[PDB]
């Protein structure tokens, strides 16, 4: 099932977390974008499949923007939810995001 994996600092599941806000547009102007990933779980199946937990603010990108880390600062420092993305990378197909819910 999924494991657990710490720590969350890793510079890889903050990625993996922008890159499934990257892909969030419901009901946006603009693109939210990360502030803090809290927790991480993995389980191997059918590639990697990660479950990452993440603080998110709205950003100062709109949505009709490419969404990059560089240029979707947050607009302030307010949480505005805690998010749970999985993502799976398959062995040898693109990534996609598998499922996003928020709190």
């Amino acid at each position: 099932g999924w494991q657990k994996k710490t720590p969350v600092d890793n510079e890889q599941y903050k990625e993996l977390a922008h890159f499934a806000v990257s892909k969030q547009v419901e009901g946006r102007e603009f693109f939210d974008t990360v502030l803090e990933v809290t927790d991480v779980e993995t389980q191997v199946v059918a590639g990697t499949n990660y479950r990452i937990t993440f603080k998110i603010a709205e950003s100062t990108c709109r949505v009709t923007e490419t969404y990059s880390k560089e240029t979707c600062l947050p607009k302030t420092r307010d949480v505005k939810s805690t998010c749970t993305a999985v993502i799976t990378e398959p062995l040898n197909n693109e990534r996609f995001v598998h499922s996003f819910t928020c709190g």
